[PDB]
DNA sequence: TGCTCGCCAC
DNA sequence: CGTGGCGAGC
DNA sequence: GGCGAGCGCTCGCCACG
């Protein structure tokens, strides 16, 4: 009767509509189009969305179908019609647009019925085929009969779509860089909201950010299907239109907001844009120009902080084997360990590749320009080795079966998510603390908007001090109970640190905090609290135990062609100086 | 001071009480009230016929207004009540039907007085509220309260009224059916052709009462349909169609089966039929595409009624199977047997075929390919399309072609060809010995029009004629027109828009740009096969009238697409020579 | 084919 | 001020 | 041709920056 999708639409029109601020980022004709979708009837309502939610672009009317709204849709589309939301085939002008609604053998169908060469051509051919014969006039002919293939056709208006397209957007800025269907069913986590800030400057702010994000999406898909010479294009033409609005006021609004804010602005999206044309540019052999791009963001300190380590590793890549050019390269790995954003795991492989550097034919005489480097060397780690099956049943499912045969009975293969699921469960009320502002915009988080930003910590230090020093020295029985208490009273609750299903029991979870002890614990929660981007990705695949004894392993899986990375490394390393045990194991080919 | 309603009235009456045979259709009683309209009075004759033009349901005679009748009605009232034909208040005993005579604020008002919840709700809830109201009767009370509200009020007579209405039945068949007696009466001049009689339609009094009542059900459904009431339309249907297997093999069936087809129209059996072939539109439209084709298949397993309609019946549920059902062997199967089926006329033949070779020809039908072995090769040939960017779709393409030199033109449709056609073959179209196709002397066109008969019945007269007008010389042709102009001009035939033509120069002018060979095609394939023929041609004719350059236009704007007929008859007028386009207009 | 619009005696 | 929710007429 | 109704959308009022 009243359906969840509507619901949740529902729920996101209220909020955003509540806000001031938010609704000075819309003019009146644009105001008043949401004031014209309240005007219009329940069911109105409901294929408005169920069509908002579907691709921007035409469908067959014959094929809507929702018995629960109405048998027959025909009033109602033209209900949303007259009211300017949606239109009909007397709006399709486009050939291509019409192109695109027709299925293969259609398609084929209308090419041997004009007589079109070679009509056994894929669907982007024949569409080509038929645009061109098109520029012989004969367009309006093929048309009217692709239209009498169709049949009855409607879109959502691309104005309106545009207008709750950016309304959404503002409602949960996170997931523009990442709609969701399950939002009627999750229990999200408890904190209370405290919102201060006004993130978009003004309505041609929003429009902006939403088209740098269509762009990337764009871009996004091309790089996907292999498309990278349209990739590059697209990506040309996006490049363009953020220097043509480097310009503008609402920019230097976005600069003042802290890292953890300034992620959810129109220039923080374009310069993600850019780094994914670094790899664009380099898949394409187009190392020249990567290069002078990796420059460009690199020169700047505004956007994507947590991206300069990859970026000064494949500049340093780029200029070492790609351009071959050897000062320069010297230059680039100086200033990338100088560069304090540079987390460990980066920082190891820039490192890496001086040493390499400095110690062939090619750089005998540069050697003066090789003395700054600090001495920053990682500890050995204990190594084993198995066979494989396959050509593989996962890597590290072999693994825990080994272990298993090996007395750890118990194991868990959950990446980083293990420990960031314990750091979850024993730190849960810190990270969502009240008094802390901004970090909770609305109900629907899981997560404080800081949390992946060295902010997260500084502005929760005495508690964050208080807490890990309390874990470091906690009482095993202490260490069982916090993480009960949390588990007994959040179980469920999404926290995007949390996997709920990572153990299989809440006893699980505290055996293994008692395997670990406090001191480790409290290690890692400060890594994970004091940098927790860089601190994730270089954990563990396997952690294994022996219940009884609680001897246990932390181990990482490497399968032939598969070796540590830099920031594995630098975490294996860290662990075992805490005194946490920990191995490599290999999976040999068979 | 004696109108048109009346005069035409009249005739009706006088056509149907001039035959013997049809009289013997009513019991004694039901002529006496036919006796009795003709005792009524000319200001009681005028009243009847402007309320038994109304809806049969109350009116209030203090809502009664017709000065040219009388200036006090109420004796007039009086007199039909005193004779039978119209009742009273006093017969006024079903709540449903008061209710139904109340207007709004009186319904309001009603509401207050039995303190109904929401007496600002709209009629048809107040309405419905109040019957519901009267199922605890206290229906006595809320009719006598209405009835107050209504004040003094009538109802045409239920007996008499279907009577009168079997009457119109048999005055004009083609009337019945139309909605998917007319007021000129008075002053149409109607063809010239023999009186013929030769078969009973009706085997008894009563099969002409069944018959009449499924036409009005047919007349109500397609109503309802008509204003998007499917639901209730699907309701009606669905009794309609209870009511016709409940009476199917009853012995006045055999004798309707004996009836040549162009009488055949006019039997239950045939109505139930187009009831049925409605009831697949129904389904249709509520998406129900499982029932249709059940539907489908019940009709089209019978062949006795409508074979005009075979080709619309396995094009739609081709369709119905190839799109949505998509079960694709029984698809080729239900083409192929379509295909197969003589009745099938050439514009559905060519929808049908078309659907083939699209089924032919793609992966998924690679298999069926011993399905596809009988196919005969009939093709239609591809004509030529050209655009330009309301106001007058017509009129902008008129506009357009004036502009191209075109300075005469014609929006006419199909009918500018049949008024040609009726022009060019009148007196044949209308010859005299053909038994059956004239039955009365107020038909707008020979009963056999729309049948396969019409042809053979008169092939030696049209042969003659298509030969002589083919070879006729411009003079010829302007000449014939002129004649047939002259001599039947204003006589109602159906084929003919007296006023398609701006006058008989316009039409001689359009023949000589035509020419003979042209000419004679077009009327060999409307009287080949009218209904089809008359359908398919363009939407305009245009010509230079110097140079008697034409060209034949069919117009589409947005939405607006070719139909399988009018791709049939673009070509066919292509193969007589013809300059053909189609003009799309696209928006500015 | 736009279109806002639904019937009832003339 | 400027804005837009927002409730009575054709 | 007559309208009997339905009925969805302007114009002012207030609040809210």
């Amino acid at each position: 009767e009243f359906p969840y999708y509507l619901r949740s639409f529902l729920v996101v029109l209220k909020t955003v509509l509540e806000n001031e601020d938010d609704m000075l980022l819309f003019d009146e004709q644009e105001k008043g189009i949401v004031t014209k979708f309240y005007q219009l009837s329940a069911t109105g309502q409901k294929l408005y969305v169920r069509l908002f939610q579907r691709k921007l672009s035409w469908i067959k009317m014959t094929k809507l179908e929702y018995e629960e709204i109405a048998l027959d849709l025909t009033p109602v589309i033209e209900e949303l019609t007259n009211a300017g939301f949606l239109q009909t085939e007397s709006e399709l002008q486009e050939l291509s647009e019409v192109l695109e609604l027709l299925s293969a053998p259609e398609l084929k169908s209308l090419a041997k019925t004009f007589h079109l060469v070679n009509p056994n051509g894929q669907k982007q051919q024949l569409v080509d085929a038929f645009l061109k014969l098109a520029k012989q006039g004969i367009g309006a002919v093929i048309l009217k009969r692709a239209k009498a293939l169709a049949g009855q056709s409607v879109r959502i208006c691309k104005g309106p779509r545009a207008v709750f397209s950016r309304i959404l957007l503002l409602f949960s800025l996170t997931d523009s860089m990442e709609l969701l269907v399950n939002l009627g069913r999750m229990e999200f986590p408890s904190y209370t909201i405290n919102r201060k800030t006004h993130i978009f400057q003004d309505r041609d702010d929003l429009i902006r950010y939403a088209a740098a994000t269509h762009m990337l999406s764009d871009i996004s898909s091309a790089m996907a299907n292999g498309n990278w010479e349209e990739a590059k294009e697209l990506a040309q033409c996006a490049k363009r239109d953020w220097n043509r609005l480097k310009n503008h006021p609402s920019l230097r609004c976005h600069e003042d907001l802290p890292l953890f804010l300034r992620c959810f602005t129109v220039g923080w999206i374009y310069t993600r844009i850019l780094s994914r044309f670094v790899e664009i540019l380099q898949r394409l052999h187009m190392y020249e120009e990567a290069v002078r791009e990796l420059e460009s963001l690199l020169s700047q300190r505004i956007y994507c902080p947590d991206s300069r380590g990859r970026w000064w590793d494949r500049l340093a890549l780029n200029l070492h084997q790609h351009l071959k050019r050897l000062e320069p390269t010297i230059k680039c790995i100086t200033e990338g360990l100088a560069d304090p954003e540079v987390r460990t795991g980066h920082r190891l492989s820039l490192y890496q590749r001086a040493v390499r550097l400095r110690e062939s034919p090619s750089c005998k005489k540069f050697k003066h320009l090789f003395q700054q480097l600090p001495e920053m060397a990682v500890q050995d780690v204990k190594h084993v080795t198995i066979t494989g099956r396959l050509c593989l049943c996962s890597v590290e499912e072999l693994a825990l079966a080994h272990y298993r045969r090996s007395g750890f009975d118990q194991g868990i293969h959950g990446e980083g998510s293990t420990f960031s699921t314990l750091y979850g469960l024993l730190l849960w009320d810190i990270i969502f603390m009240d008094g802390i502002p901004d970090v909770f915009r609305n109900a629907c988080q899981a997560f404080p908007l800081d949390l992946c930003t060295d902010s997260f910590f500084t502005s929760r230090r005495p508690a964050l001090e208080a807490r890990l020093q309390l874990i470091h020295d906690a009482p095993e029985e202490s260490l069982r109970a916090w993480v009960a208490a949390t588990w007994h009273e959040q179980e469920g609750r999404v926290a995007s640190l949390v996997s709920w299903d990572r153990f299989t029991s809440l006893q699980q979870a505290q055996d293994l905090v008692s395997c670990l002890g406090g001191p480790v614990l409290s290690g890692v929660c400060r890594h994970l609290a004091a940098d927790f981007r860089h601190c994730r990705g270089g954990l563990p695949a396997l952690v294994v135990w022996n219940s009884q004894s609680r001897h246990f392993k932390l181990v990482e899986v490497k399968g032939p062609n598969d070796r540590l990375s830099h920031k594995q490394m630098i975490w294996l390393a860290e662990l075992q100086k805490l005194g946490a045990e920990v191995e490599v194991c290999h999976v040999v080919a068979v």
